[PDB]
This record gives C-alpha cells, structure tokens and sequence, in this order.
C-alpha cells in the first residue's frame, strides 16, 4: 500500500483545492469583488451595533480568530432557526450550495435565500436606521454601491458582507498542496486516512472542495440513554439515526477545517473530532471504520486545515445623537 | 482673541501630548521593556474568549478597538472588584492612568497596587493556567514571551503581556496633540475657544496632563434627577467626601458614549453641560459649553489597527466553557 500518484489521481476525481484568491462571486463571469465592497462588509461584519442588545456582532458567533465560529455548542443567530444550533465556519462558506443546518426536504427545495437573509421581519428597518444616523457608513454604502441613488438597504447590507465573506477562504492546508503535487506535505499516516475516507464511502457526502456543504441528507446526530450523565469524552454517547420516511434531512457538514471547529454536529455535543470520526462509522449510511481507519481518517482530517485570514479589526463608525440606543433586555 | 503662540504655551503647561510610541512601562526606573513576543501573547490573549467561563466573553468583548475601546453600552461587570455594574473605560491610553478604578472609598482606593485586571484576582487564576495550558501554541508562546522564567504559565504573567499588549492602544496625534506640536491650523477658531474655555472656567482642575483626567478621585459624582431631555441627570457631592470618582480622562472622548460612570448620558454636549456646576466651581455659558464640546472632539487620536490575531487551538482536555 501506498503509491502518491495513484492517491492523488483518485482524490482529485472528488475533491477540489481551495483557490489562492477569488475575483468574482455568483457566477452561473458574475459578480465583481471590489475592495469598497469586501471592506464595508469586513465592518458591518465586527460592529454588535447590528444586533439588538449592541453586544452581538457576526465576528461574536462566526469568530475569524477561532476557525470561523465560537467554539460553543449552539446559538441563534438567524430567523430561518426552528431553535439552537452549532453555528458553522464562515471559512469557505462561499463554497457551499445547501447553506442550512436541516430542514423539511421539500421545504429547503424550494428556499433561494442564505442564513443572512432568510425570512428577514423588523430588523431590516432597524439595520438601515442604524447604518443611516452615522454619517460614516453613509459615505461607505455609497463608495461600495456607486450606481445606487438609494445604498443603504439590507440588501446591500447583505451584498456587502457576501464580498468580504469571499475573501474568508483558506487555501493551502497540508491536503491542498498534496493534491497540487508536494508528497512531503502528508504524513504516511495522514495518506491512509485520505485512502480509507475514499474507499470506505464517506466521499458520498463529503466531497468536492469543501469535502461536503453541497446537499442533505435523512441522517441526524441523537443522544443514546444517559447521554447527559456521562463524561464528555466517553464514546458511545451520541449516534447518527435516520429520520423517519427520510422526510427531515441535514447537510452533510463541511469537513474543511473541521480541527478548529469543534464541538461537532448540529447540536454541537461531541467535543472530539475522533469520536465524531467513530460516530460517522455506522451502518445506517453505509460506512464501517476499522479502528485503524477511524485513526487514520481522524489524522487525515487535520490536513483540511487552511491558511487563515490575516485581517486588520476594522475601525467602526461613530454613532450620533440619533442611532438608536441598545436594548438592555 | 487667539494668540496661537499664548495658547499653546498655556495649553503645554498643563496638558502634554501623547507619545508616539511606549518603550518601556513601569517606570518607577528604566521600568519593564516593552517586548514583541509579550505584545503578541498580550493581543491573543486580550481577543481570547475562552479565558472566560462562558467562552463567549473576551477583554475585547467590553474593550472593543474598533469601537474607541470600549463597548458602548451604559454598564457592565467585568472585575471582581466593582460594587456594582458600571460603564466600561476606554482601554486607549488607559495605560497613562495613575488612578485605576471609577470609584470606591478613598481609604480602600488608598491601600490597593493592583487594578482591575488583578484585584481580587478567588478561582480564576488556576482556571485561566489550566485552559492556557491545554493549548501548545500557548506554552510556546509563553515560554517565548518570559524565556527566564522556568514557571512562565502563571496569571501574573497573563496579566503582564496583556499590559504590554495595552501600551500599544495608545492614539497619537489628535487634531489637539497636532496643534501642541506646532501646527496652528489644526485645530479651528471654535475648537480654540473651546480649548481657551476649559482651561479657564476650572476643568483642568480635574481633568489634566497627557490624558484629560484619570490621575485622582473626587466627593462628586453623577446622580439621576427624579421623574422617570436636558436636566436628567447632574453632578452632585457625595455624602461625606469618604466616596470618591475619579476624573474621567477625556482622550477620544468623542468615540466612547455613553458618559459617566453608570452610562445614562448619551449626547457629548449634554455631557459638558453636565460637568457646569457651581457645586465643583465650574460655570459655563451656553457659547462656553458648544466651545468646549467641540475642543472634546480635536482629543480624538489616531485609533490603533491591529491584525485579529489567530487563537491556538483547543485540545482533548481543555475545560468545557459554560452553559452560564
Ligand atoms: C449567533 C448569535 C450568530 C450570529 C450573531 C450570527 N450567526 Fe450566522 N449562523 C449562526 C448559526 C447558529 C448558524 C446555523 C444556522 C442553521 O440552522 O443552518 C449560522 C449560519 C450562518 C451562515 C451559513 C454558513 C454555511 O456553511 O453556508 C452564514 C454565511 C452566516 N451564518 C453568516 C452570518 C452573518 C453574515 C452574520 C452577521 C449579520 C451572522 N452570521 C451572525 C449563528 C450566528
Ligand atoms: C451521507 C449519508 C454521509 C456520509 C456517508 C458521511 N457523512 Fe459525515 N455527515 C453527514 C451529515 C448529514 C452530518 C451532520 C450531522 C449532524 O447531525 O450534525 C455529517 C457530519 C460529519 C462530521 C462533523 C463535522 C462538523 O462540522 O460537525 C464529521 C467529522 C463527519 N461527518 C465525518 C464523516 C466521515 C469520516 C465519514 C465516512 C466514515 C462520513 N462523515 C460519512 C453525512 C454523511
Ligand atoms: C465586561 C464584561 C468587561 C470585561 C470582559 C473586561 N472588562 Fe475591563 N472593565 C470593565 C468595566 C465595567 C471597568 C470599570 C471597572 C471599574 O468599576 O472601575 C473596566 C476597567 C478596566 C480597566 C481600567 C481602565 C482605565 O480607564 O484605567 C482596564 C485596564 C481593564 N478593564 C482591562 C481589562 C482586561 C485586560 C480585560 C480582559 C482580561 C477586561 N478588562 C475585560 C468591563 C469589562
Ligand atoms: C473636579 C471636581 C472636576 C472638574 C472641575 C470637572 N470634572 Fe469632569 N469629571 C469629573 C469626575 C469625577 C467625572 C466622572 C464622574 C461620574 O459620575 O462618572 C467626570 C466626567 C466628565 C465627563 C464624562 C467623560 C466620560 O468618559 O464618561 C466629561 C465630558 C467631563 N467630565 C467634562 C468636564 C468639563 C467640560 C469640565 C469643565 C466645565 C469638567 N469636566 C470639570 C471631575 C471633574
Ligand atoms: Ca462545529
Ligand atoms: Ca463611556
């Protein structure tokens, strides 16, 4: 076992590396990124004046530092939630075509907006009014949207963060420069993990370039008897069951990164990536790890970790006599 | 009116600018060195909200860069040593601040070395080591940071790179550091007039040196008005001279609403007309007062730009945060 040029040959047939840079998004030449555009996103991204209480920005849940999230079992961020989740990586987001946690099958079918807009209420009309009262942001919504006589909408509130949110990609994890050529760049270890992950079928749901993100699927995490009496490490603790008459279905998650994003599943209980590895290995979909495998994979899996962001904190806008005030709650 | 010459020199014996650059702290004599690798674990630090129990707090949560330094809301409690919420200082500049905390008695203010990242400082300690421990990236980092040490993980430690890491947020160069420097157009007239009035209806006896304030305590304070505007709020003695505030340094005062210790003023002219009081000998005239808040605004600094730093990573037994 062992030949690099047949590996590679089999993992570029269903994966993809993360690109160095993109230039455009929404192409189905599309979209443009332009640096007024990605900027003013990058600020109504970090300012919790966005939120109610003034305390909660997107950067609170979806934390660039710590891998694109917060590194907590659930929150609610967004009106599309039927109640808490673990909220998933802003890194490589832009990639994914199924942008929700679960859902009834046929009601994401027929759904067109992301987590940002969904639904979306009051706070649009509370969003503007506060970006309208700083003179700041004013002058921004108008660099990034010149041809707009009337800018500051929440969709481009929502445009302007879709640009910076293309600039969140992380290219050149260990995997990435394998699958471009450089053998060194895995472990012997870390190369039988990318064998077994290909051969045992995960690749049926995690594929492509985020190794998952494109599609559901009638197969959830539950918790199995005395799950919250039992140590958080213990195995055994939670299952993937599927949904009855395949009618509720979840993404298949997308693994890029998955070593800075823990806890793990839509619930965010599992706090060891070795354990959801274990967990991942289940007749139900069709997937059976030896204990060497589930090893392997879970050493392959830290090489789907990427160059993070380098981004300078932005400089918010001042308030005035008229924003309006936080909510204590 | 507006000799710049005469203002200038008045302005310089009593204020002072802020520096360009901190190369040392702690000099009581060529102080601590600042260092690279102990700014750099200070701002991972400062931006880690896992050294919270909730893992949802960070020192940046309150003391937002993007945001003057503060979070913008009227109160908060962030250190064991507060009697009640208050509203979060600005950490700009903060490191220039001889008196530490917003209030208190003056004879427990008088006996205390530490401030508020180590008052008190209870569980914490062992707590935030174990969870920087956890993490290699941070044991490096550390290491690196205090090589002569061979204990470096230690919550005085973590309080000291963060205390490097804040001599850094310092603002320099505000429209009123410019004028000080030689250049008379920085500032307009009203700006003048408005810097010409305060240092001579008394607020300098409070509000003084490199920071506008922030150097003593005083019997005076901020109380609500009865009701449930304009003449919401005033500054009143307390009831004795045994509770004390301290004068709040005015530095990007323009960046940092809401005003006052509990945070319930939110216009920066209100603010001013506020501080207007026979009570601390000051009195203002409707034109002193618009002066004055326009002179506020030429404290605004440069505002620091620093890179959002990336946190290490958790590992198998790194505490769980909390539910809360
Ligand atoms: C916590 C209180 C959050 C706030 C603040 C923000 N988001 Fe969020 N986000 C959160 C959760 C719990 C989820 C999962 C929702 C679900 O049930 O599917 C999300 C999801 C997203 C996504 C989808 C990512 C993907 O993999 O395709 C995006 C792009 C996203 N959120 C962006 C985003 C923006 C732009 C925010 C500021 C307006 C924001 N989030 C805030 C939790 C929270
Ligand atoms: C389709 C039937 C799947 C196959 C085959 C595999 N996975 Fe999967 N995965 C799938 C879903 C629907 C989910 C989310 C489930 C939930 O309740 O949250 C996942 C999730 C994971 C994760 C967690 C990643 C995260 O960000 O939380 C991991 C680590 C994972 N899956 C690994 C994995 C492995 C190794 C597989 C082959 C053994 C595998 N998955 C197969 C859907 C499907
Ligand atoms: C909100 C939950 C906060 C957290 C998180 C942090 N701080 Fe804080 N800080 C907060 C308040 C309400 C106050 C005033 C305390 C008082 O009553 O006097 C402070 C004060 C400071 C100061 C004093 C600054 C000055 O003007 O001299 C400093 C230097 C400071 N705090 C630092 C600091 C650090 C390093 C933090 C992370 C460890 C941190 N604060 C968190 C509110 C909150
Ligand atoms: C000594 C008795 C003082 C004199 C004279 C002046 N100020 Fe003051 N100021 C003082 C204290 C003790 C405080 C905080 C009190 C509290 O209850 O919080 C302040 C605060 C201000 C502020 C608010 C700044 C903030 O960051 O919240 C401003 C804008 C201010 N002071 C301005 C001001 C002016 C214009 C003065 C001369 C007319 C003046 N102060 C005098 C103490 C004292
Ligand atoms: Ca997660
Ligand atoms: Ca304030």
């Amino acid at each position: 076992a062992i030949d690099n040029g047949a590996l590679r040959e089999e993992a570029k047939g269903v994966f993809e590396a993360i690109p160095e840079k993109m230039t455009a998004i929404k192409q189905t030449e599309g979209v443009p990124l332009t640096a007024e555009k990605i900027e003013l996103g990058k600020v109504l991204f970090f300012d919790p004046r966005m939120s109610s209480s003034g305390l909660i920005s997107c950067q609170t849940c979806h934390n660039v530092g710590l891998g694109g999230v917060d590194g907590l079992p659930t929150s609610i961020g967004h009106g599309w939630q039927k109640g808490p989740r673990n909220a998933p990586t802003m890194l490589n987001a832009i990639f994914n075509a199924a942008q929700f946690w679960d859902g009834r099958a046929a009601d994401l079918a027929e759904q067109a907006k992301g987590p940002v807009q969904a639904g979306v209420s009051n706070t649009p009309d509370q969003v503007v009014k506060t970006i309208n009262s700083m003179p700041e942001y004013v002058e921004a919504f108008k660099a990034a949207f010149p041809e707009e006589a009337d800018p500051v909408t929440f969709d481009n509130f929502a445009a302007a963060i879709e640009q910076f949110e293309a600039t969140l990609i992380t290219p050149n994890s260990a995997f990435d420069r394998f699958l471009a050529g450089d053998d060194a760049a895995m472990t012997d270890q870390e190369k039988r993990g990318l064998q077994a992950f290909m051969e045992t079928g995960c690749t049926a749901c995690h594929y492509g370039v985020n190794f998952g993100g494109q599609d559901y699927h009638p197969f959830g995490l539950i918790a199995k008897p005395g799950a919250e009496v039992l140590p958080a490490g213990d195995t055994g603790r939670f299952e993937v069951t599927r949904t009855t008459d395949d009618e509720y279905v979840f993404r298949a998650a997308p693994l890029r990164n998955v070593a800075l994003t823990a806890p793990y599943f839509h619930s965010g209980v599992v706090w060891e990536l070795a354990e959801a590895v274990k967990i991942m290995s289940s007749a139900q979909i069709g997937t059976e790890l030896t204990d060497q495998q589930a090893e392997d994979i879970t050493a392959f899996l830290g090489t789907l970790t990427g160059e993070q962001p380098v981004i300078d904190h932005p400089i918010l806008p001042v308030r005035t006599g008229t924003t309006p005030l936080p909510t204590p709650m």
